[PDB]
RNA sequence: GGGCAGGUUCCCGAGGGCCAAAGGGGACGGUCUGUAAAACCGUUGGCGUAUGCCUUCGCUGGUUCGAAUCCAGCCCUGCCCA
């Protein structure tokens, strides 16, 4: 029911604005058009994206239509939201290549039934947008209004260059809302301004101003910055279960609550239970939930206590029942425990080394780590040895000049958890 | 178009030979640890293993035995001017 729908949607949301409009729209008893755009500046989605995407999923389950806009054209312009410097240039070919991963992976969270979902690339309409149209859009706002954004304010005062093209971006995003007659636009808090310009431009085109639905930003593994591909602080949605699990175990403790609120549906009471049980046991449940969820082709409608138990775990164990749970998660958790103990994991990548790479029937340890893809350079492999960062067959290397014999397979290790098995091939 | 300050590696930065370039950040490796934080000790162009070479100091040319350094023109940014 209208009143009870808004209740669900509100949970987790930073702010809906204006709320009174969302209520009105829900009462119209019809499928609302729900806009989420994403610029594929780099490939692959992450749990950060899942924050907004999973709220889109919640809209779909209440029978509303999600429009996923692939920003192939905006992508080339570059969104200045949250940016300390002009985004480096990007071509339409590059953004279109990247967009494949977005379209593929968005399915893991979104329902794909035509009535619930539509896919569009904004280049469809933006490419043929005319100079006259651009003049009309850019007449809707003033300089002082643009420089009142935190981004440009800081950049302008501190004397950091701002390219004029950066001033166009919001109008492109706003026009998208017109092009699809958006009832609701979804975004993280970093998208506030673009969403608000969406309301301006819609009004100017004699449409109803969309509801601006703002979610909180998921902080990355570094512990401060927002999860982003570029900051290399992310957990990708299509990472192997082993990898998602270990990464979720490394989430800084202060972030745990937000991770539970933004990424799962556990009631506030259930969260505080887990936190009481302690940091490590909390991590285990988080890791299990999400690794399980994203291991599936598509996540369930809810990631809740009921989902946890349907896996094989028991809530009251509070992350002790390590034996329980499905296969991909169990072997993922096993690996984590095994590596934590200072052991070699069961399944490791094998890499064959052509015999031509040998010199006098052996290979320098440094080159071997490079060939194996564990070090970017030989110089780096030596310095990693100086810092006791490399292991051969379980034993910490100390001889940067070691000559390795590949008569039989050897296990190379870099740092705590990167392992390759190497062997010869004629 | 015309002044002045600035352009250095992933970022910010210090700067006639011994400068692959101080220091700081970030990242990486290690100890402690819970594959957390924090603290602490290291590392931070590349090359089969280097008194050798290549890549990196905005560009191009010049000077000098030798240029990140000095010079000339030129591309770019900020502040000032028009
Ligand atoms: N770590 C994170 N936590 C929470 N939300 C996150 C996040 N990282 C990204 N997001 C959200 O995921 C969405 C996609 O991010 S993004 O690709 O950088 N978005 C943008 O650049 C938008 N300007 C894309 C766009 C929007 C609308 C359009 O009509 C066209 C394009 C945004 O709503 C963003 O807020």
């Amino acid at each position: 029911t209208p009143e009870e729908a808004l209740a669900l949607l509100k949970r987790g949301a930073e702010e809906i604005v204006p709320e009174e409009e969302l209520l009105a729209k829900l009462k119209e008893g019809r499928p609302l058009t729900v806009k989420l755009g994403a610029d594929p500046t780099r490939p692959d989605l992450h749990l950060g994206h899942a924050v907004v995407l999973r709220k889109m999923r919640q809209f779909q389950e209440l029978g509303h239509k999600v429009v996923l806009i692939i920003g192939d054209f905006t992508g080339m312009i570059g969104d200045p939201s949250g940016r300390s410097k002009t985004r480096p240039p990007l071509t339409l070919e590059e953004t279109r290549e990247n967009a494949k991963t977005y379209v593929a992976q968005a399915g893991k969270i979104l329902r794909q039934e035509p009535h619930l979902f539509e896919l569009r690339y904004n280049s469809e309409w933006l490419e043929g947008l005319t100079f006259k149209e651009v003049v009309r859009l850019t007449s809707l706002m003033t300089v002082a209004q643009m420089l009142e954004r935190e981004d440009f304010k800081k950049r302008y005062e501190a004397g950091i260059p701002i390219s004029l093209h950066e001033l166009l971006y919001p109008f492109a995003q706003a026009y998208d809302s017109v092009a699809i007659r958006a009832d609701v636009e979804m975004g993280g808090t970093d998208q506030r301004f673009n969403l608000l310009v969406g309301r301006e431009v819609q009004r100017a085109y004699g449409q109803s101003p969309q509801v601006c639905f703002l979610m909180p930003l998921l902080v990355g593994l570094d512990g401060r910055e927002k999860m982003s591909k570029s900051l290399d602080n992310y957990i990708g949605l299509t990472e192997p279960p082993e990898a998602m699990f270990k990464k979720l175990m490394r989430v800084p403790d202060p972030l745990l609550p937000s991770y539970f609120r933004l990424l799962t549906d556990l009631e506030e009471e259930e969260i505080e239970a887990l936190l009481k049980a302690g940091p490590v046991p909390a991590h285990r449940v988080l890791a299990r939930l999400l690794t399980a969820a994203y291991a599936l082709p598509q996540i369930p409608p809810r990631i809740d206590r009921a989902f946890y138990e349907s896996l094989g775990y028991a809530w009251e164990a509070f992350g002790r029942d390590k034996e329980a749970g499905p296969e991909e998660v169990r072997r993922a958790e096993a690996r984590y425990d095994e590596v934590a103990k200072g052991g070699i994991p069961e399944e490791i990548p094998e890499v064959t080394i052509p015999a031509s790479e040998l010199k006098e029937g052996r290979i320098w340890v440094a080159r071997l780590f490079t060939l194996a893809g564990l070090t970017p350079s030989n110089a780096e492999a030596r310095r990693l040895i100086q810092n006791r960062g490399l292991r051969l067959d379980g034993e910490v290397l100390t001889d940067p000049m070691l000559q390795v014999d590949l008569s039989r397979p050897r296990i190379l290790q870099r740092g705590k958890d990167r392992f390759v098995r190497v062997r010869l091939s004629d």
